[PDB]
C-alpha cells in the first residue's frame, strides 16, 4: 500500500526545456507542461513510453480533474535524473488540471486515445532567465 | 418550508465510477460530473428521468451561475444508496457553475432544452486509486 | 466631482427576472447579467437605451477588463424600482468582467459596436428558489 | 547580474490609452494590455521594435505561463517618460499570464512567430473615468 502524490507547479523550472505531457481523448487534447529537464527524454528505440506509463484522467468535483499516473522504475530513475528540480518523481502521482483544462477533460468524458511526453526547447532568453 | 443546499465537490470520489449530468440549451451544451457512484443507475424502462428529476438554471452573478434541483423521493433514495458518499441527496439542492461553465450558461440564456443523467466508467488506475 | 462605484453580484438575485447588458465589439459579443428585476423593462417607445446609457469598456490590468456607466437620471430612477435589491443603482458605476469575459473584451480592443438591455426570463422552480 | 522583475497589473490605469503587447505564436496569438500611457507610441520609423525589444515565453508550471522581456535603453527610457504610473519598466522584466492566456501559448508550445506594440485608444467615459 501506498498513496498518489502530487507533481507540483515548483517542478517546472522557467528558462530550462520542458517536457510537455500530450494527451489525446476519444477532437479533444490537452498540453500540459510536465516536467523542466536539464537534457532532453530519449527512449530506448525499442521500447515505447505506454510501457513504464500508464495514466488516469478522474474528476475530483463538479468542475474539476486530476490525472494519476504510475511510473514504472526506469522512467521514474531516468526522470529524476534529467530533472532540473531535485529529484521529484515518485512511483504513483497525480497532478491537476485547472477549471480550463479540467472542463476538456470532461467533455471528452476522461477517455484517453493516446499520450506522450515530447521535448519542448528553450527561448531565447532562457539561459539568462535562469541564470538570474 | 425549506432551503436548496449544495451539492458540494465532496460527493466526487476519485476512482470510482461518474454520473454525469448533460445538459443542452436552445449548440451550448454543458457536461458536469453529478455524484460518483458504486454502481449504474438503470432507471426503470417505464419511467424518464424528468418525472422525478426537474432543474433550474439561474445566474447568481454578473459572471457566474447556479444549477437548482428538484429529486422526487424515488431518485433522492436510488442515488443516496448508489453515492460512494456518505448519503448526501435532499430533495431541493444546487451546485456552482464556474466561471468558465457559468457562461456556456449566460450566453445560451439559461434555456434548457434537454437533460440526463449518464453513466461515466472508472479509468486503469481506478481500482488503485481509490484503495489508495 | 464623483467616482464609479461597483455594480456587486448582490443585485442579482436567483430566482428572479434578470436584464441582460448584451455587448456587441467590432465577431466577438458579450452577454452580462445586470441586475434582477421585479418586471419587465419596457423603455419608452419612442426613445432608444443609448439616449440614458453609456458605457464604456476599460482594461484594469494585463489580464482583466472593467465596463463603466453613465446612467442618466429617468433610467436610474426606473431601475431601482425595477430592482430586486434594494435601490442599487448610481449615475456613475462600473462592473469587472472575469479573466474568461475580459479576454474576449481585450481582443476586439474595447471597440463597443452595440448594447442593450434584455429581459430574460425565469425558470421552473424560480417561485420555489426566491421563496427559499 | 540582476532578476527579472514583475510588470504588475497597477501599471495600467483605466481612462488612460493602453498599450497592446500583440504576440503570434506558430493559428495561435495572444492579447495583452502592456502599459497604459499617455501619448502614443511612434518609434524612430527607421527601426523594427525588436531591436529594442526581445521576449521570452517560459511555462512556470503546469497550468501557467510567463512572459519575460529584455528592454533595451531607447525603449526603457521612451516608455518611462510614456508611462501614466510612475516610471515603471526596468530592463529586465516578465509579466503573468492567466490561466486562460497560458493556454494558449501552451498549445503553440511558446514558440513566438511575431509580436509588437500597438496603441490602444480610450473610449467616451475615459476622460471622466480618470478624473474620477
Ligand atoms: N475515467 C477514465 N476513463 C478512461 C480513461 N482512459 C480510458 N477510459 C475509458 O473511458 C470510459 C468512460 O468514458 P465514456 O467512453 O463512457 O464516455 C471508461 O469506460 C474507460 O474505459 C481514463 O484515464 N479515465
Ligand atoms: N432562467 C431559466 N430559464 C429557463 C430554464 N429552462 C427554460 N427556461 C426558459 O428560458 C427563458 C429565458 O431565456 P430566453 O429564452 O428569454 O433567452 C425563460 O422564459 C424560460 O421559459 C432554466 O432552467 N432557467
Ligand atoms: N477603450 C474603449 N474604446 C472604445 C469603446 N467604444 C469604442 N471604442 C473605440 O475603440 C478604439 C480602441 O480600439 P481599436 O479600434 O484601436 O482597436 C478607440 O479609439 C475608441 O474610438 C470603449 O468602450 N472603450
Ligand atoms: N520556450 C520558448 N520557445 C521559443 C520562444 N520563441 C521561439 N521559441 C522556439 O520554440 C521552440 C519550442 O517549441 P516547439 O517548436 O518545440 O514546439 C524552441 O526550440 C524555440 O526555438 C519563446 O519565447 N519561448
Ligand atoms: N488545451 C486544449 C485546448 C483546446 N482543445 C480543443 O481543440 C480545439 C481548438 O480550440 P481553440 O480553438 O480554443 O484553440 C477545440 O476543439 C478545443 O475543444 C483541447 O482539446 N485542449
Ligand atoms: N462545457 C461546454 C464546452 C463547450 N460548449 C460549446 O460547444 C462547442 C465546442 O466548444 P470547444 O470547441 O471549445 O470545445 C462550442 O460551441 C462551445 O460553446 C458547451 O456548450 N459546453
Ligand atoms: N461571452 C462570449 C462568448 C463567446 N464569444 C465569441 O463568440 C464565438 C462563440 O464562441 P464559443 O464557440 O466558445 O461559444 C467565438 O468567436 C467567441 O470568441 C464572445 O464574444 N463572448
Ligand atoms: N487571447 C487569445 C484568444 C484566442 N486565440 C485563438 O484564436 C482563435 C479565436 O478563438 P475564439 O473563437 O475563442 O475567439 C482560436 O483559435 C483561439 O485558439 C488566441 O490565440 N489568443
Amino acid at each position: 500500500k501506498h498513496s498518489y502524490v502530487e507533481l507540483k507547479d515548483k517542478v517546472i523550472v522557467p528558462g530550462w526545456p520542458t517536457l510537455m505531457l500530450e494527451i489525446d481523448f476519444v477532437n479533444q487534447f490537452l498540453n500540459i507542461p510536465f516536467l523542466s529537464v536539464k537534457e532532453p527524454l530519449q527512449l530506448p528505440a525499442e521500447k515505447k513510453l505506454t510501457d513504464y506509463f500508464t495514466i488516469d484522467v478522474e474528476p475530483a468535483g463538479h468542475s474539476l480533474v486530476n490525472i494519476y499516473f504510475q511510473i514504472d522504475d526506469f522512467l521514474l530513475l531516468t526522470l529524476n535524473s534529467l530533472s532540473v528540480y531535485k529529484d521529484p518523481i515518485r512511483k504513483y502521482m497525480f497532478l491537476r488540471l485547472n477549471k480550463e483544462q479540467s472542463k476538456h477533460a470532461i467533455n471528452a468524458a476522461f477517455n484517453v486515445f493516446s499520450y506522450r511526453l515530447r521535448n519542448i526547447g528553450v527561448g531565447p532568453l532562457g539561459p539568462d532567465i535562469r541564470s538570474s
